[PDB]
Order: structure tokens, then C-alpha cells, then sequence
């Protein structure tokens, strides 16, 4: 018979949605606001706000359909615009589907906000807008379809709870391609980081789709992995430089959050402590190797770390929820690696195409 | 049988309530804080905090009762002070009534915060406090009764989901009457605007009273109408001045949110995109013509109340008018509701300011 | 049969938890950030962030178990580390127990954040870290066990809904002992205060454990008591100094919130108005006589006392337990306050000293 929405789940997920919107408006905007040069802040805030608005529109017009509708292994469909095929009472899992639409839309928003906040007043605004349309449509959307919309990576049992590939790796490589082709308020950075943290609970727990024990797990693991990464990074920084800094504390937080994103509803809390530690160190490594586009280093490295570790610590003998029936750790790690690899290439190529199309049309300079 | 509270609804509504309190403390305070002259900030923040407190007290003493209790077409009652007739387990709709008390009390708070943040250190504080008491009691309270408490406008089938009349038009007119009778931190304005946005999800979806498909519709329409307005305003501003600004982006956001407030749980998402666009442009128009903040709440409030009477129609993607109601009749009711709201609040604001003027005077 | 989690309660309590984490990160950090000297902000924010992280780790390792597991009247146990005895589906009250772990963990975090934000760049960081480990383990944890974990004060029917003893008095005394042994952005203070306020709805209503009428009561009483304290303080300050200030408005808010913390799900809304007024004035008195600790301490004591009066049904509260008189209940409230003060005074002393003798408390 018909799916019926559970009101507790509706409630949960609307609030989670509002918490993820919070992480863009104003979370990410304040994070970049205190990182970039003061002469550029007003214009950065405006470009995050405007592209946020743009993403919201594109999402309901066609983006939700092309990401989550029936299609092939790579794309959904645009058979219906503006949510027209979706009755107001339609249910997806245990919530009204409209709530699923907003929740997933808020994901596209933070993902784009991440990129846009770094590239603002480096590439011309015109060129950001063309990049956003191209890359959302042809990278974000299909990669979401592949991982969460029944496409290719989902059909091979890829594990990515809340978006190590779809959000983090995806965006990291778009930013780095953009960076290749080209701090004044630290309390403001702390504030953004803090907002990003609180919001991420909606991100990570809400990705369970219901207020059940998987969301609880995801919640607890977020707390733990973030804390362990803060300490991971901070100890690494004390060692490497003799003093620990506020920006190091914040970066570590971000590193654990990223690292735990793919893993959070699949692993045990011991797992999460380990993932956090490693992610915190790997992120300190990443930036040290490599300019606000260091942010992409952390999303990228820690995204890869977290997608790998999900394939280990999901195992029931390590405290995780368990692999799917008949799956071995070695097989699963192979699928995690293939998923990472495909995500990197796909987004590299699409980012390239988007930037060039912008360059040849309006140019990338100010 | 007895009404039974649904715990999911309770949960939803307590979180929505906290989100709407958020939009006053600190949302609206930070929004005005970066708009007004620096020499006036500390005193503005204090007055918003104090009057917020005052509203909370008046609300539980008599305000909730006079707004939502059985009365007239215009007022409820004050038969019981301090929620005394309300058992702890009493249920209103699908939630404990105490939650309905806090939710609606947070609405009075943001409404007043709106007015107070603009009038701080223009009219003396004494006079703000007299104005607040008079106008909350005699404008906010009866207009809420008329629209959401079974009074006059609700009995004619007026559509106003979350307060285009009650909050926006009502407050716009009080502010403008106050303005007639008399920008240093733009990142702070962004922050306030952002908090106002996040909170507004509690405002708008919470006005459904339950975590159902109407709250979901309200949620999605808020996302969409805000985004469309941001763009609406921003494209208008690029045209009119050659450059788009951060303050324009934020104003657009506010315009869509105001515009979608009355409409949000009655219209379809296509409707919401249209409303947002128009509300964004109408708000850019409003300020350009011209406490500009009141221009936007007022013009966009009127825009949204009108458009609710169109796009609520099933053939336009809305939830549908009540049985036997035509679009033309419904538009007529929307207009009557707007008209009555403007006069009622204009007259009561006048009375409140004068009473303050004649008692303490309206400066230093 | 087995306890089954109610999903609405899960949802409610995960959100409440996030709201309490919010009060530390960034709430308390911004509150202290605008109070302390500018030269010290960056380092204060770092120390709050790091000790927050530390508390989260210690909590899941052993702290939750030692606070809420079966033990004696004072401590739980550490029979299992890292939540190992807790199945993912285990239920505590009407929620998954993992949610209870996070909710109570976020309490330990704000309690510590309160202390750490005041002592940062006064006492060396080394010494803060030793103090935190000692005092969380030996003061926060057993006092939570005693009040909410079935220990001594709970078995005598002590009333403390959301932590007038456990959080406020406990932390006040640790801070004052620390202060004895040793404002540049007022809008930032307002912001922190506002975040602390919003977060406190999760603190206070969430302490009911479920989205029911007790959480509703707790919610409403938080609105009302905070408002009444704002006014209480502000009228007191106008009188005492001729002008009311933004910092006074914020301090009053904090005073009503502290005051109403123990009382909030036991008293009626008339009770809450009175508690707020008194707490606002008692806090203005306290500071007038690390002033932050004065307010948490006085208003914590005020609230724990008033809980024992206004919980009475004849005053609009939910009622004392069967056979309990107001006089008996006040006696218990006093005994609880007294024990909390001495216990945390003694443990704070031990912690600071151990730090002093190991690293300095200076530089
Ligand atoms: C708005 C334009 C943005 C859309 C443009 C972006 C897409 C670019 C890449 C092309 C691949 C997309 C794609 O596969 O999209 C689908 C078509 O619609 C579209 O959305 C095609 C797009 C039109 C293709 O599958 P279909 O035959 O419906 O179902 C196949 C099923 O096996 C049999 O049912
Ligand atoms: C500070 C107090 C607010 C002062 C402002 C009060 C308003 C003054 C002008 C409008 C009067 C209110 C009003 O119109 O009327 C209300 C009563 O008002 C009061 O309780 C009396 C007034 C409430 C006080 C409703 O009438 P009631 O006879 O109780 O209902 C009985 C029956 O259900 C309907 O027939
Ligand atoms: C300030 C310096 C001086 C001190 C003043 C203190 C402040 C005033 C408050 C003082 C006392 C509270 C009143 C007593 C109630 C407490 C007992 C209580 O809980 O309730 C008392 C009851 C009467 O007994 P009951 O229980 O029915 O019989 C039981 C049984 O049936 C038997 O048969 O009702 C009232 O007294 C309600 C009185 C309402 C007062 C109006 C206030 C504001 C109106 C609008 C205007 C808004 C406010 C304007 C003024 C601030």
C-alpha cells in the first residue's frame, strides 16, 4: 500500500533542512568573510547570496528532477519542471517528498557556496555564474544521481552517508581546477566555523532521513570525529610550528566534519575517533604541502580519507553497522576507490569545461 | 473525544518557536545594528532587548487571552490573567496549548522588534514604551484576533497564512506614522538578514501548526520566493544603478520573505517564484520612491496579500479556495483585509504616539 | 516489554542537543570574546575550542558511564569504555540512548566552557587542561550522578530540572576558587547572550527528555523568567546608576535563565515571573557586592531555593512528590546546594593545586 509520512520524521527533516541552509547563509559566508582581504568582503557576501538564490531556483525548476528522478546510471530526468510530477502528499521514504526536495536543495547550496566564497573577486562575477550553472547541472547533479539517486555508484554499493564524494571531493576539485586556471577577522572565521558545525548536525544526521538510531549514530559520530580532529590538527600544529592557532583549531574542526561526512551513519564511535584523528592530521598535511584555496585541500584530502575509511570501519567487527550481504572489506574498499576516482575525473573535466566556456565568453579576470 | 497532542507536532512547534524568537534576539537587532549610526547602536540593542522582555510579559499576563480567547469580531477576553484558564495538558489543534502561547508570543515579539529597532534613538525611550503598550494592546492584539482568532476577517475567509496583515502591513504602518510624526557595518546587516531568513522557516512552516504537507509546502515556498526576490531586486538594482550591492541582496531576501508570508501555505511553488519576483521588484520600487524598511514590509505585505487571493486557486497550483469562493470574491476580501489593517493600525499608532508626545514628548 | 523509542522524542532531543552545543560553539565564546581585553581574544577562543574538544572525547571514553551508569550514591562506573555496553538500539526513557549521551555531553561542554572562557590567559593553558580533567572527572561527573544519575540527591527527592546545582552552582564555585587563587565589543556580548538564550530552550525544554507538556512548561517558563529578569535587573540598574546599560540587559537575561534552570519544569508561569524578578535583582546585588561566576552562583542558589517553594501545587507548580511538604523539600534543596558548593570547592582546589605544583598557574 501507499507510503505514509511520519510526522516526527517530517519535523526532523524540516529542521535539519533549515540547519543546512544556515551553514550557507551565513555560515560559509562568515567563514570566508574573515579569511579573505577586507576590500573584497562586501562583494564576496553578495556573490554567495546571489548564487545561493540562483541554485535554489535551478533546483526546483529542473535540478531536483535531474538528480533524483528515474533516468540512467548518470542522470535523472527533466520530464517535469517545477516539481509538477510531485503531488503535495507524495511521500519519499517516511517524509513528504517536498521536504526531501528542500533537504537535498540545501546540499547543492552549501556545495556551491563553498566554491563561490573562495573564487569571489578572483574570477569575474559573470564567469562565476556561468561556472555555477554548468558545474551544478553537469557535475553536482549527476554525481548526486550516481551516489544517492540509484545510479552507477549506488548500484555497486558505494558507501557515502552524507557526501564525501558528492559534496566534498566534488567541490574540492572544482575549486582546485579554478585555482590552477588563474586574514583580517579571525573571530569572524570562528563564528562561521561554529555555525558550520551546528548546521552540520542537520547535514549529517538528516541524511538518515528519519529520526532513528542511524541519525543518532550519525549525530554522536559528528560530535566525536570533530573533537578528535580539532585535537589531531592542534597537536600537529604545536609540533610543526611551536604554537597552536585559532585558525588551526577551526581548520581541524572542518577536517573532522569533512572526514566524518561519508562515514557518519555507517561506523561505530571508536571508528569515528580514529577517523577524526587521521582526518585532522591529513588535513594539516594537505595545507602544509600547498591562499583561501587551501580550503579545497582540506575538503579534498579529508574527503578522500573519509571515503576510504568508511570502507574499513563500516565493518561490523570494527564496530560499524556492517557491509551489505556478501560484501568483503576488500571489495568494498575497491568500490570506495572507484567512486573517489570517478568523482575526481568527472568534476575535473566538467569544471574545466565550465571555466573555459566562461573564459572564452566573458573572460576570468576582473 | 478530547483533543490529544501529537508529539511530533509538539516538537516541531517548540523548535519553530525558538527559531522565531531567534529572529528578534539577535536577528532584527543585528540587522538594524549595522544599518543605523554607530553612536546609536548600544542604545538600540538595549531598547530592543527591553521591549522584547516587556512584550513577553504582557503577552502571558493578558495579551494571549485578548488575542486568542473567545470574544467579539475584534477582541478576545481578559477573563483570566497569566494563562490561568489553561490547563497544562490543554490541547489547541494538535499541540499543547502552552506551545501555541509561546509560538504566537514570539510573533508579537518580532513584530514589535521591527518597529522598535527603527525608532530607537529617534523617539525617546519613554515614548517607545508607551507606544508599544498602546499599539500591541489595541492594534497587534485585535488584528491577530480578527485574522487568526476567529474574528471578523477570518469569518469572511481572509487568507493570511503567517501574517502579511497581522505582522507586516500592521507594523509597516505603525513605523511610517512614527516616521511622519518626527550604514557602518554591512556584514552585520548580512548576518541579521541571514538569521532572519533561517528563523523565518519557523515563522512560515510553523504557522501550519503541525509537521504536515502544508508546513512542507510553506517551507519550500519560503526557499523559492526568497531566492526569486533576491534575484528580482538584484537585477532591478543592476539596471537602475549599474552595480548590484550587498544591501540590495539582503533587501530582496527580506522582500520575498515578506511577500511569501501571507501566501506560503496556500500557493504552489510556481506561484511562489512569481510572488518572489514581483515582491522583489515592488520592494525595490517602494524604497526608490522614498524607515525605508517599513516601505518594504508595507508594499511587499500588500503585494503578497493580493497575490495570495490569486495563486491560492487550484487552477494556478494552489491548495484551492474554500467551497463556493471565486477568485474575484476572494480578492475582494483580501483588499478589505488590507484596507482595514492599514486604517486600524494608522489610527492606533497615531493615538499611541500622541499619548506619548503629550506625556513625555517624542525626543531626548 | 522493551522500551521503544518514540521518534518525535528522538527528533526533539537531537535538535535540543544541537542547540545546547550552539551555546558553547559559539555562544559562550562570543560572550566572553566581547568582555575580555582584545589582546586575549584569539587565545581565549582557541582554549574554549580545544577544551570543548577535550570534553567531548573524555565524555564518550568514560565520562558518560561514570556519570550515568550504575554505581554508588556518588559515582557510576567505568566498566565499559567508548559506549561499548550500549547497543545502538538501546532506549533510555523514550529516546535512543545515544541521543541521551550527546544531550548530556553537551551539558558537560557548556559547563566547562563557562569556566574556561573566564580563566583563559589568566591561568596558563597547561593548567586549564589539568584543571578540566580533574574537575570534570571528580566534580561535574559525580554531581551529575548524584542529581540525575540516581545517586544521593536524587534519592532524597532533590528538585533540579536542568542544572542549578550540576551546572551553575558547580561551575560558579570552581570559577570563584580559581579567581581567589590568582569590555571592547559590547555587540559581540549581545550576540553571545542571544545565542545562549536560544540555545537554552534546548537546555531547559530538552531536559524533559520528550516533547510533552513538561517541555512545553519548561519552554514557556524560560521565556517568562528571562524577560522578568531582564526587567528586574534593568530597573535595579536605572535606580542604582541613573542609566540602564546593554551589559545590564544581557546580565539580567543570563540571571533569569540561570534562575529558571532548576525550576523550569516544576513551576507554573506565575512562579516563573517571580523567580525571574528575584533572580534579576539577586544577580544585580551579587555583582555589585569573574563577576560572571557571581551571577551563576547567586542565581543558581536563588533558583534552587525557589524551586522548593513554587513546585507546590497551591502555588501553581506540578506538585511535590507524595508525602513531601514544602519545609522538607526546602531542606533537601538547601542540603543539595550546600553539598554542591563544598564538593566543587574542594575538587577545584585540588585541581588548581595539582596544576600549580606541576606547571605554574602564571604566564
Ligand atoms: C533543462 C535542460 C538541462 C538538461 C541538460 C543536462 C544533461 C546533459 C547530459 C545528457 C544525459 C542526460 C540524460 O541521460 O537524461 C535523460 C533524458 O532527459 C534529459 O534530462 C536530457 C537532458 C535534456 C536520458 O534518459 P531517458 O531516455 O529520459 O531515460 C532512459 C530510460 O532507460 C528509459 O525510460
Ligand atoms: C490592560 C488591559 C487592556 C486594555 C484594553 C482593552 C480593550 C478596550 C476596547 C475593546 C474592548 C475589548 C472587547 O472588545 O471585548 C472583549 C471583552 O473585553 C474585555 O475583557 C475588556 C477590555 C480588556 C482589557 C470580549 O467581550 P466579553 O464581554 O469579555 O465576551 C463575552 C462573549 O464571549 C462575547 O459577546
Ligand atoms: C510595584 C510595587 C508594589 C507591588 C505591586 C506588585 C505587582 C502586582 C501583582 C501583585 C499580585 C498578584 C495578584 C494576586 C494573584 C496571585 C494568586 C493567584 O494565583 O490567584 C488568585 C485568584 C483569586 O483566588 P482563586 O484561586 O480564584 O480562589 C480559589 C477558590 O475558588 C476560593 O473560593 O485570582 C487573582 O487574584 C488574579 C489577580 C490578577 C491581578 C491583575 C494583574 C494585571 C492586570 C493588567 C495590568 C498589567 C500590569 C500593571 C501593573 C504592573
Amino acid at each position: 500500500g501507499a507510503s505514509v509520512a511520519d510526522k516526527a520524521d517530517n519535523a526532523f527533516m524540516m529542521i535539519c533542512t533549515a540547519l543546512v541552509l544556515f551553514m550557507t547563509i551565513p555560515g560559509i559566508a562568515l567563514f570566508y568573510g574573515g579569511l579573505i582581504r577586507g576590500k573584497n568582503v562586501l562583494s564576496m557576501l553578495t556573490q554567495v547570496t546571489v548564487t545561493f538564490a540562483l541554485v535554489c531556483i535551478l533546483w526546483v525548476v529542473y535540478g531536483y528532477s535531474l538528480a533524483f528522478g528515474e533516468g540512467n546510471n548518470f542522470f535523472g530526468n527533466i520530464n517535469w519542471l517545477m516539481l509538477k510530477n510531485i503531488e503535495l502528499t507524495a511521500v519519499m521514504g517516511s517524509i513528504y517528498q517536498y521536504i526531501h526536495v528542500a533537504f537535498q536543495g540545501s546540499f547543492a547550496c552549501i556545495t556551491v557556496g563553498l566554491i563561490v566564497g573562495a573564487l569571489a573577486e578572483r574570477i569575474r562575477f559573470s564567469a562565476v555564474l556561468i561556472f555555477v550553472v554548468v558545474w551544478l547541472t553537469l557535475s553536482y547533479i549527476p554525481i548526486a544521481h550516481m551516489v544517492w539517486g540509484g545510479g552507477l555508484l549506488a548500484s555497486h554499493g558505494a558507501l557515502d552517508f552524507a557526501g564525501g564524494t558528492v559534496v566534498h571531493i566534488n567541490a574540492a576539485i572544482a575549486g582546485l581546477v579554478g585555482a590552477y586556471l588563474i586574514p583580517h577577522n579571525l573571530p569572524m572565521v570562528f563564528t562561521g566555523t561554529a555555525i558550520l558545525y551546528i548546521g552540520w548536525f542537520g547535514f549529517n544526521a538528516g541524511s538518515a532521513g528519519t529520526a532513528n538510531e542511524i541519525a543518532a549514530l550519525a549525530f554522536v559520530n559528528t560530535v566525536v570525529a570533530t573533537a578528535a580532529a580539532i585535537l589531531g590538527w592542534i597537536f600537529g600544529e604545536w609540533a610543526l610550528r611551536g604554537k597552536p592557532s585559532l585558525l588551526g583549531a577551526c581548520s581541524g574542526a572542518i577536517a573532522g566534519l569533512v572526514g566524518v561526512t561519508p562515514a557518519c551513519g555507517y561506523i561505530g564511535v571508536g571508528g569515528a575517533l580514529i577517523i577524526g584523528v587521521v582526518a585532522g592530521l591529513a588535513g594539516l598535511w594537505g595545507v602544509t604541502m600547498l591562499d583561501p584555496c587551501d580550503v579545497f585541500g582540506v575538503h579534498g584530502v579529508c574527503g578522500i580519507v573519509g571515503c576510504i575509511m568508511t570502507g574499513i570501519f563500516a565493518a561490523s567487527s570494527l564496530g560499524g553497522v556492517g557491509f551489505a550481504e556478501g560484501v568483503t572489506m576488500g571489495h568494498q574498499l575497491l568500490v570506495q576507490l572507484e567512486s573517489i576516482a570517478i568523482t575526481i575525473v568527472w568534476s575535473g573535466v566538467v569544471a574545466f569545461i565550465g571555466y573555459k566556456l566562461a573564459d572564452l565568453t566573458v573572460g576570468l579576470r576582473v
